[PDB]
């Protein structure tokens, strides 16, 4: 399909996930498969990576993007800030594309909780924040643009594998401890040891608003322990908090599609379905984690009250499959399957793919998935759109 825009091309990472100077080099986009920022620019298709808190809220993570993007310091509202007791500035960036400033798009391809951060930033552009602007004129502070409403830079948003009604997983026992299990089980996927207290940063979650960091002479073991404990962890301003099937409704109740941008997305499964009950199991080939750890629950557990049943089991390790398509929970977004042509305003469900949650990215292996093709056909559908 013919060119019709030059927007560039922006990846956003999940609830794991580092810039790429980060992990030793170790790419989230591509992992043992590759570098997919690198192929992707190779074959014409300009690609940068953006880098946000990976514990973080979908709301502080926007911010992050926001500033990453055009430039500046992360502002993360006074009225926010003050609410939930951290910082209001974050860190500083020189910007990857100022020119949003003045016009320039972008295609933004997001993998897990990603979606939802870009969704997100998508809604706080276009109609910014009333509680911030309401709190900046009582209190007398500066507001940022991000606020104002009446922004638009983002021409489409692609969720790969993403909880747009979150996941069940967070309703597992013990949850927080294999959550960070799996940041551990992530690290040794980049060749990373969880008990070695690295002087670089290595993996920096950027917590910087909640004054957190990996201290010198510090693990990734011993420091995990610390932010279980912590407000990032236990706080409703989470990433955490999001993930739940209760607080992705909550987002879902106010990030809607905005009529500017087209909104596509990939499904992922590696499950089959029992014989006993109609309970789903992970397929061979599964990454070890999931397949032993998140996968049993997943595909078995259901839950009354909050209307989790059969539909809910399939799964791709992490997140159940239903979630993927788009928001749907509190949502009053429209979703249509996809049908040759990709439209405004809308979730395109470009479809179910038979690759688990690490394996979509590159960070498990699996010989059978052409990721690099995946990749690439996404890119051309992407620049085909119209402006
Ligand atoms: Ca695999
Ligand atoms: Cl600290
Ligand atoms: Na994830
Ligand atoms: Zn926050």
């Amino acid at each position: 399909s013919l060119r019709a825009n030059d927007a560039p091309i922006v990846l956003l990472h999940g609830f794991t996930g580092w810039g790429r100077e980060e992990m030793f080099g170790f790419k989230y986009w591509g992992g043992v498969r590759g570098d997919i920022e690198q192929w992707l620019n190779d074959n014409g298709y300009r690609t940068y990576t953006l880098a946000v808190g990976p514990l973080s809220s979908n709301w502080d993570r926007a911010c992050e993007a926001y500033a990453q993007l055009v430039g500046g310091t992360v502002d993360y509202g006074a009225a926010h800030a003050a609410k939930h007791g951290h910082a209001r500035f974050g860190r500083t960036y020189p910007g990857l594309l100022p020119e949003l400033k003045r016009g320039g798009r972008i295609h933004i391809i997001a993998h897990s909780q990603g979606g939802q951060t870009a969704r997100m930033l998508v809604s706080l552009l276009e109609n910014g924040s009333q509680e911030e602007r309401e709190y900046a004129k009582a209190h007398n502070v500066s507001l940022s643009p991000l606020f104002e409403g009446g922004h638009h830079f983002v021409l489409s948003v692609t969720t790969i594998a993403t909880p747009h009604d979150g996941t069940t997983l967070v309703n597992m026992v013990d949850f927080t401890d294999r959550f960070f299990d799996l940041q551990k089980a992530v690290l040794e996927a980049a060749a990373v040891a969880s008990n070695v207290p690295y002087t670089s940063q290595v993996y920096d979650f950027k917590l910087d608003q909640w004054g957190l960091r990996r201290q010198p002479g510090e693990s990734f073991d011993h420091y995990f322990e610390r932010l279980k404990r912590s407000p990032v962890w236990t706080s409703t301003d989470t990433a955490r908090y999001d993930l739940s099937v209760s607080g992705a409704e909550k987002l879902n109740q106010w990030v809607q599609a905005s009529p500017n941008t087209y909104y596509l997305s990939f499904s992922t499964e590696r499950t089959y379905r029992g014989a006993l009950t109609g309970n789903h199991y992970p397929e061979l080939g599964m990454n070890a984690f999931s397949a032993v750890v998140c996968a049993p629950f997943l595909g078995s557990y259901r839950n009354p009250t909050l209307g989790i049943d059969d539909r809910w089991l399939e799964n791709d390790g992490i997140v159940n499959t239903v979630s993927m398509n788009g928001p749907k929970r509190g949502s009053s977004d429209r979703i249509v399957p996809y049908d040759g042509t990709l439209k405004k305003g809308v979730w395109n469900d470009m479809g179910t793919y038979n690759v688990d949650h690490l394996e979509i990215i590159g960070v498990d292996p699996n010989p059978s998935f052409d990721i690099r093709a995946f990749y690439l056909r996404l890119a051309e559908q992407l620049a085909s759109l119209q402006p």
